[PDB]
């Protein structure tokens, strides 16, 4: 039922919008959504296509193949979120840890240390083009629109558990995944593993 090389547990669940950033110095703070939408207006901006209507939040509605990115620009969406990703490979693991402008600290055990935890990850990875997910695989899971796993493509989500609720990476192609995987580690490239893999993996971005 679980992918046995990891806790057999759900994954931390953060919930609602949390707060991203904190400036002490200029007394500001402002939350997950808020920088998301923020980078979702400049991708938009920089495919020359942002109106007046968009508030930069770019998912499509949970099942449906048209989300706000044209598909024209859609693997560009894509490699943007991957090239976010692999740029924290070697970022601590941290339980309950990331937000949408990187790595944070956790939650529980992971209080004490400033990192990503598996959904932190993808989270962060897919606010650069205004994909806005919550802090828990879970529910992850239920948002995007699904693919047969035997159908995972470069830029899909891999999740692990029932519901999804253990794991969650972001599927490379040819066989790799993209990960924050467990306390001690770091953020790494690692081959699919198929032990506890849900039958679906999630498409957030179509192309």
């Amino acid at each position: 039922l679980w992918d046995p090389t990891l806790p057999m547990i759900p994954s931390a669940n953060i919930p609602g919008d949390p707060i991203a950033v904190v400036n002490q110095v200029l007394g500001i703070s402002a939350t997950s959504a808020q920088v998301t939408a923020n980078m979702g207006r400049k991708f938009l901006e920089q495919l020359g296509i942002l109106q007046p209507t968009d508030t930069g939040i770019t998912n499509a509605p949970a099942g449906s193949a048209q989300g706000r990115i044209p598909r024209v620009y859609g693997r560009q969406a894509s490699e943007y979120v991957i090239r976010r990703g692999m740029s924290q490979i070697g970022v601590p693991y941290s339980w309950g840890g990331g937000n949408a402008a990187g790595p944070s600290k956790g939650i529980d055990s992971g209080a004490g240390t400033v990192g990503f935890d598996a959904s932190g990850l993808v989270l962060y990875s897919f606010a650069g083009v205004g994909i806005k997910l919550p802090h828990y695989s879970g529910s992850q899971y239920n948002l995007g629109r699904k693919i047969p796993s035997s159908q995972m493509r470069r830029g899909d989500v891999i999740f692990y558990g029932p519901n999804g609720s253990q794991h969650v990476t972001i599927y490379l192609g040819n066989g790799q995944m993209l990960e924050a995987p467990d306390v001690g580690l770091k953020v790494r490239v690692a081959p699919v593993r198929t032990a506890g893999m849900t039958p679906y993996v999630v498409r957030y971005i179509e192309y």
